[PDB]
This record gives structure tokens, C-alpha cells and sequence, in this order.
């Protein structure tokens, strides 16, 4: 029975990614197609289904059932408005052309996904004939040293450290009889956490996660999602923390700079999603209060609003105070450190680059949101180098902050 009308799949500000219309039975139609084309998804015997084609499938859609000359007269299917907003969807497409990787814009008082983007794409078109894989929530990438914020984070909030502490950041160190480098070797001597933060130092912050330990590092990583599937209303895989009970000192050391390298039952970690790194920095933008991602507003009636959807918390990661802490810590990243390819000339923008083992993978990273009083746009961003991106999420970050920025002053 493909007499059964489908709703159509609309964007908050209007514009059509999904129809349906034949004088036979009706067609999908896919408009614009190619626009946030892992997120509308499709229903495909050799593909598989994917996004909100299948997620709100039964809303897309006795007696009278036994006769299918009548599926149709009866019931046409109920529309689907997302938040995704087609203006920033185009911002976050046009950023990631000649790259692989993905984009996230989030709200970060609600978990609202503006936009979301993963490249390469695909079109609805060549689905009659890597780009199928969503690299914004079902792949998992080491975060590398954007993983910081959370050792930062969980640091601050036990009240073991403070922003003005001091650290030894020699190029290498020793730690669970393994040893641990800066990027480049780069001894940078004795420096305020800040600092460290700011220039992304390994062995400096390697020493704080020893101070934590694993359940500490763990329970704060969980605490910001890891071990949930975040989205209301789509599908992401969880980002992996191991069993705390069975890492080492020198597992840890690396965990806590966002490099997993553990040997146990459990998985090692931290394995992270990009919507994940979006939703620590929400977190830290929304003074501690995590909210879980969604990407539907509304549903519409083939006629009128028949439901919204509501905002939700996954509880409160860290304090407020702690919160305002990390922020000025990720401002210090961008007018200072190693984010500062992501300002924008008029804006305050806050954020953590993340680098990975360069061990073979070269992947860059972004969390951030602005403006930095009042924040109102997160953005988490991966750019996967395949034969050197050093400091492109950070570029590419800025860039996608003040674009949607702008979009959402209009």
C-alpha cells in the first residue's frame, strides 16, 4: 500500500526537502535534493533507511483497511517540521566542500540542531544507482585534545584546580611508566592551567586527569552524555568511556587529552560522535545544564499543529560557576591560542581545537559558541585529513559561527 499519502519533511523557515504525489500510488519526491541529505534520509531496500523517512515514519503515513481502493480517500500523512534552518544548513554545506567531516549548530539552551551536515553526500537521485555514513552522529573519531574540556571541566567543578594553578608542561614526561608528549615536543616550562588550556598542552593536562582518576573522568564524561544515545527524535550511537575499574595510570593519563588508548573488556576511550562535542559545548555555553539534541520543532496535520516538541535536560554536568570557568578558558583558546584561525573581526567567539595522534590520523577539530556573553550558536566540527588540516575546524568553525550569526540576526 503505497496509496497512503506521505507528509511531507520541512525545514523552520520554510522550504520543502520531502513530497508526495501518481495517476497509477505515489511517488517520493525530494526537493532541493541534496540539502541535509542524511538527516531527511530515505527508505531503500539496497540502502537501508536513515533519518526522519524512517524515524517518523508512522507520522509520515478497521473496517476499511481490507479495501485498498480506499487507503488513500481516508488518510494522507502528516507533516514533519524540523528546526534545521535552510540558511545556516547552506552555511555548514558550503564549509565542509573538499572536505570530509561534519558539522553541527546547535542552540544551546534547548538542543535545538540547526544545522547538521556530513561530507561527502549524496542525493536522493543517486540512491538509484562513505557518502551514506552520517559523520555527524553514527561515526566515532578519537576527540583528540577537544576532549580537554571536559578534564577541564570535571577538574574545576571537584575543586582539585583552578584556572591560575600551575603546571609543569615539559615536551615529554613520564606517567604510569609510559610516556606522554606535547605536540612537536614542545616544552613549554612551568604554566598557569589557562595557559596550558589555551596552547593545548598534553602533559600538562594529562597530570590533571591523574589527579582525577577514572571515575572522576568517567562520571564527568558520562555526565555530559557519554553512554547515551543523545537525539529525541534521531538516532546517534553512544560516545564510549571504558569500565573506570580497568583502565591504567597511563591509559588515563592519555584519556584525559582525548587519545584512547586502552587494553581491557570495555571499550577503550573516549570514542566521540561530533553532535557529542556539540553537546559539551552547549553544556558549558548553557551554565552546566545539558540538554538532549533534537532536530523535529513540530508536526503538522495534513490540514494545523498537532504536536511540538519539548525541550529536555539530561541533567546538570557541572556547576554554574564551573560552567563560566570553561568558558573563559575557551575564550583564552581563540584570542590567544591555538583557536586563533576561528575569530571573527566584531564577535567574540570561544572554543577548543582538537587535535588527534599525527600515528597516522591527521583529523582537526572545533567545539566553540559566541556571541561569548550570552551565547546563542554552538558549533562542533571534524575535518578528517587524509594525505595535514592542522587548525581548519578552528577556521572552519569561525567561519560557520558569524555566517549563522548574521542569518540569525535577520
Amino acid at each position: 500500500s503505497a496509496y497512503v499519502q506521505r507528509g511531507a519533511i520541512i525545514t523552520s523557515d520554510g522550504v520543502t526537502l520531502a513530497e508526495s504525489v501518481q495517476d497509477d500510488t505515489y511517488v517520493r519526491n525530494y526537493p532541493h535534493d541534496g540539502m541535509a541529505s542524511h538527516t531527511v534520509g530515505y527508505i531503500s531496500t539496497q540502502y537501508g533507511t536513515a533519518g526522519i523517512e524512517s524515524s517518523m515514519n508512522e507520522t509520515l503515513t478497521d473496517w476499511r483497511s481490507a479495501l485498498y481502493s480506499m487507503a488513500g480517500i481516508n488518510t494522507t500523512g502528516s507533516s514533519v517540521v524540523l528546526t534545521i534552518n535552510s540558511q545556516m544548513q547552506a552555511v555548514a554545506e558550503a564549509a565542509l566542500q573538499g572536505y570530509s567531516g561534519s558539522i553541527v549548530v546547535m542552540d544551546p539552551s534547548t538542543g535545538a540542531v540547526l544545522a547538521k551536515a556530513s561530507s561527502p553526500s549524496y542525493t536522493h537521485a543517486e540512491l538509484g544507482t562513505s557518502q551514506l555514513v552520517d559523520r555527524t552522529t553514527q561515526a566515532l573519531y578519537s576527540p583528540g585534545s577537544s576532549f580537554k574540556t571536559v578534564t577541564l571541566a570535571a577538574g574545576i567543578d571537584t575543586h582539585k584546580t583552578t584556572l591560575d594553578t600551575t603546571y609543569s608542561a615539559p615536551g615529554t614526561m613520564e606517567i604510569g611508566g609510559g610516556t606522554i608528549h606535547n605536540y612537536a615536543n614542545e616544552d613549554m616550562g612551568t604554566i598557569p592551567l589557562r595557559e596550558a588550556f589555551a596552547r593545548s598542552s598534553n602533559t600538562a593536562l594529562a597530570q590533571l586527569g591523574v589527579a582525577l582518576g577514572a571515575d572522576n573522568l568517567v562520571s564527568y564524561a558520562r555526565a555530559f552524555g557519554y553512554g547515551t544515545a543523545l537525539g529525541q527524535d534521531f538516532s546517534t550511537t553512544p560516545s564510549l568511556m571504558p569500565n573506570p575499574a580497568e583502565m591504567t595510570t597511563w591509559e588515563l593519563a592519555w584519556a584525559s587529552c582525548g587519545l584512547p588508548v586502552g587494553e581491557h573488556a570495555s571499550p577503550a576511550g573516549p570514542q566521540t560522535t561530533v553532535m557529542q562535542n556539540a553537546v559539551i559545548a552547549a553544556a558549558i555555553a548553557n551554565g552546566g545544564v545539558v540538554m538532549n539534541p533534537y532536530i523535529v520543532d513540530r508536526v503538522l496535520s495534513p490540514e494545523a499543529v498537532v504536536s511540538t516538541t519539548s525541550p529536555k535536560s539530561l541533567g546538570q554536568a557541572v556547576s554554574a560557576d564551573t560552567a563560566a570557568q570553561v568558558r573563559e578558558a575557551m575564550l583564552g583558546v581563540v584570542e590567544s591560542g591555538t583557536g586563533m584561525g576561528a575569530r571573527v573581526p566584531g564577535v567574540k567567539i570561544a572554543g577548543k581545537t582538537g587535535t588527534a595522534d599525527v600515528n597516522g590520523n591527521f583529523n582537526s577539530f572545533f567545539i566553540g559558541f559566541a556571541p561569548y556573553d550570552h551565547p546563542t550558536l554552538v558549533v562542533s566540527v571534524v575535518i578528517e585529513g587524509n594525505g595535514n588540516v592542522l587548525g581548519y575546524g578552528a577556521q572552519v568553525g569561525g567561519r560557520v559561527l558569524a555566517q549563522c550569526l548574521n542569518i540569525q540576526a535577520l
